[PDB]
C-alpha cells in the first residue's frame, strides 16, 4: 500500500501562533524517513502553500472565516486526489481546523467511512455556540449532515458538504467539553468514550466497543483524525490547549496499534503540535517524538518488535 | 439541593503547621464561586474560631489532646446544624483529626450513614499504638464502636460517641499502614482496597464493589473523607504526608465521579492540604487545583462535559 | 528462609561505564539493613571482585567476551554454592549480562526453574544478530537451549551449559526488541506480555496468566531476572538503555508482591542501576529507592502494610 504525507502549515484556525511550524518539526524528526523503514511506499507531497485572504474581517464572532475556508478548499482538493490513485493520506498540521478538508476529500471518495476523533475536546462548536471565534474548536460542525442549516452559513466555507452522519463517529480522550458542545452530543446521540469511560473499561475494552459500534455490521475506511492535546500534557506538552488528566503514552499507542490491526486505517491527520509552546527544548522534543511514534505505529511499528518477512536471521 | 462550606482551620492534630491555611487557599482558588455555577445551592459559613486551651498538656504521648477534643466538639456542632436543616456539608481541612468532629455530628442526624475513606493512611492508630502522639493518625479510632474501651479515655474526648461499626467503612488507596494499624483492620475484618487491589482490579471495579459492600442491602447517606495525600505526590505534592505510588488524578476523579451518580453524598471532607509545603509555587497551585477540581466533581461536574437542562443550544 | 546478597559490580557488557556502581548506590541507601528487618535471615556475600583478562580481543563484533566469559563463570560457582545450601541468591548488578552466571548457578542446583524476564528488552541477540557487540544483549542467547550450535562458540564461555529451554521463560515489559531477536521470540514460541499485553489485559491478569503458563503444571522455583530499565525512565531513569512508555511504580510493585506470594522466590536479580547517569542527584535517589522497594517487595513487603505475628498489639 501507499502513504502520502501532506503537510498543512496552518494555523489561522486559532490564536497562537506555531502550529504552522508542525509540519516542519515532524519532518525534521525524521518521520518520512522512518516511515519508509516500514513495509509501506511512502511519498512525500511537501507542504501545500497557503493563500492568504486579504481583508478577512470576522463573521460575527468567527476568526479568519476566508483564510481557513480556502486553506480547507484547496486541502479538500488535494486529499480527494490521493485518495482517488487508492493511497493513504497522512496530513500534519497545522491547528485541528484543517480536518474540515481532510475528511471532505477523504469522503469524496470514500463516502461511508467512519471517523475516530482523538482529542481531549469535542471540537463541535457551531459559530453561534462558540465563546471564542476560534474555528479550530468547530470542525466536526461543518462535517455532519445532523449540523445542516442549524447555523448561518460562513463566508468561505460554502463549497462543504456535510459528508458523516452523528452515527459515524466515535470520540475518544475526552475531558474538556463545552455546555454548548455537550449539549450537541447528547441530543445527536454521537458516541463517545470521553476519560471517565476510559477509565471505567481500560483502553483495550473502549477499543473493542468503538470497532463493534463502527464496523459492527459493514467494514468501510476508518478516517483517525488526532489531535496531539488527546494525550496528557506530560507527554505532549507544545500543544495549545493542553487538559490535564490524558490519555497515556502507552494508551496513545494502543489506539494506533488496534487501528493498524484493522487493515482499515484510510486516512490519518496528526494535529496540533505546535513547537512554539514548549517551555524547555526537552519538551517540544518529548511532543515531536510521541507524535511522530503514533504515526508509525499506525503503519505497522508494534512494541512487541517487527521483523522483515522471508529473513532468516538465523 | 443545598450545599454549605465549613471551613476548620485547625492544625495541632498534626507538627507541621500550615494546613489551618488551608481552607484559605482553596477559597482563594475560587472554589465557592465555581460551585455555585453547578446546579448547587451553596452557603458559605466561613471558617470557624477555635478557641486554644492553655496548658494542654501531653496525655501520655497523645499532643494537644484537649485543643483537638475542643475543635473537634464545635465543628461537631456545627456540622449537626447544616444536617439538621437538609444541607449537605463540606468540611475544609485542616489536618485529618477534624473528621472526628465532622463524622461525629453528620452521625447525629443520619445515624445509618457509611463511610468512604480516601487515604494513603488508615488513621486508626489508637493512643496506645501510635509512635508519635499525633492525632490527625488516630481519627478512626475514636469513631469505631469496636474500638470502644480499648483504649484510655482521652482529655477533651469524653463528648465522642463511636457512631460506625466496622462495617461501614470502606478504605481506598492504602499504601502506608503502621504494624499496629494493619492488625487492628485485620482483626476488626474492615473493608479496604490498597493500592494493590486498585492495580489488581482497575478502579472502575474498586467502585463497584464498595457500592455493593456498602450499600447492597440498605440505600443509606454516604461521608466521604477525602484525605488529599491518597493520590500520588505528584499530583498533590502539598501535603504532610505523601507517600510514592498513588491514585491518579484520572481514578480520584472517577471516584469522585461515581460517589456523585449515587445521588448519596451527604458529608464531604477536603483535607491535608498544606500550603506551605510547596517546594515551588506551582506545587502549592498544582495541590489546590486538584482539590477544587474533585470537590466540583463530587457535585456533579463531569469531564464529558455537563450542559444546563432546558437550555436550547441550537 | 535465608536470604544471600551477592554483589556483581561489572561492567564491560555494555559501553557505558558506571554500573559498576550499581551494588555500592544499593547497599549505600540501606538495602541490607531493611531487609534484615523482614521475617528474612540475611547474609551479605559482600562484592565479587573480577579479575580483568588483558588482551581482551573482541571476537568478530562482540566485545570484551573473555572477561564477560569469567567474571559469569566466578559468579556461577559463587551462586550454585549459595543455592546448593538452600539460600535464596539475590545478585546485584552491574550490566545484565551477568544474569547469565546468576541463572546457569542456579540452574545447576534447581534444573526445573523458571524465569521470569523484566525488561524492555528481550536481551535475546546472538553474537551474529547484534549490531553491537555489546553482550549485555544477549544473555538469554546463551541460556537457551534452542539455540544452541546456531551461533560460533565466543572465547570465555565454553563452560557454558544451555539450561533452560525456550518453555521456561516469560518475558514482561518489552517495548524495544530488534528485528532479529523478534524473528527469535516469534520462532522459538517464547511466552511474552509486551507493553500492549500490559496495556490490553492489566498487571493483574498478566501476573495470573504468566503463573498459570509456568506454574499450571508443576510447582517449580523462580528465578526473577528484573532489569530497572522495564518500569518508566520517570521512575527509574537511571539505568543506560531508558525506554518510554514502561511499567509504573505500581505495576512494578504489583509483579513483585504476586511474585512473593507464590513462595517459590528462589533466584532474584537486580539489574542495571547505574549511578552515574542520572542528570541530578534526585534522579538517581529515584532510580535506587525504587530498585530497594522492589528488592524488599519480592521479600513480602506489602503495601496495606505488615505486622509480627504474635504481637497483640493492642
Ligand atoms: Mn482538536
Ligand atoms: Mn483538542
Ligand atoms: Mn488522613
Ligand atoms: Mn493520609
Ligand atoms: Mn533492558
Ligand atoms: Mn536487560
Amino acid at each position: 500500500k501507499p502513504i502520502e504525507i501532506i503537510g498543512a502549515p496552518f494555523s489561522k484556525g486559532q490564536p497562537r501562533g506555531g502550529v504552522e511550524k508542525g509540519p516542519a518539526a515532524l519532518r525534521k524528526a525524521g518521520l518520512v524517513e522512518k516511515l519508509k523503514e516500514t513495509e509501506y511506499n511512502v511519498r512525500d507531497h511537501g507542504d501545500l502553500a497557503f493563500v492568504d485572504v486579504p481583508n478577512d474581517s470576522p463573521f460575527q464572532i468567527v476568526k479568519n472565516p476566508r483564510s481557513v475556508g480556502k486553506a480547507n478548499e484547496q486541502l479538500a482538493a488535494v486529499v480527494a486526489e490521493t485518495q482517488k490513485n487508492g493511497t493513504i493520506s497522512v496530513v500534519l498540521g497545522g491547528d485541528h481546523s484543517m480536518a474540515i478538508g481532510s475528511i471532505s476529500g477523504h469522503a469524496r471518495v470514500h463516502p461511508d467511512l467512519c471517523v475516530i476523533w482523538v482529542d481531549a475536546h469535542t471540537d463541535i462548536n457551531t459559530p453561534l455556540t462558540t465563546s471564542s471565534g476560534n474555528l479550530h474548536g468547530q470542525p466536526v460542525a461543518f462535517l455532519l449532515k445532523e449540523l445542516k442549516g442549524k447555523f448561518p452559513d460562513v463566508p468561505g466555507f460554502s463549497w462543504v458538504t456535510p459528508c458523516i452522519s452523528a452515527k459515524d463517529i466515535v470520540y475518544i480522550g475526552l475531558r474538556d467539553v463545552d455546555p454548548g458542545e455537550h449539549y450537541i452530543i447528547k441530543t445527536l446521540g454521537i458516541k463517545y468514550f470521553s476519560m471517565t469511560e476510559v477509565d471505567k473499561l481500560g483502553i483495550g475494552k473502549v477499543m473493542e466497543e468503538t470497532f463493534s459500534y463502527l464496523l459492527g455490521r459493514k467494514k468501510r475506511p476508518i478516517h483517525l483524525s488526532f489531535d496531539v492535546d488527546g494525550l496528557d500534557p506530560v507527554f505532549t506538552p507544545a500543544t495549545g490547549t493542553p487538559v490535564v488528566g490524558g490519555l497515556s503514552y502507552r494508551e496513545g499507542l494502543y489506539i494506533t496499534e488496534e487501528i493498524y490491526k484493522t487493515g482499515l486505517l484510510s486516512g490519518l491527520d496528526i494535529m496540533e503540535v505546535n513547537p512554539t509552546l514548549g517551555k524547555t527544548p526537552e519538551e517540544v522534543t518529548r511532543t515531536v517524538n510521541t507524535a511522530v511514534a503514533l504515526t508509525l505505529s499506525c503503519f505497522g511499528t508494534k512494541r512487541e518488535g517487527n521483523h522483515k518477512p522471508e529473513t532468516d536471521y538465523l
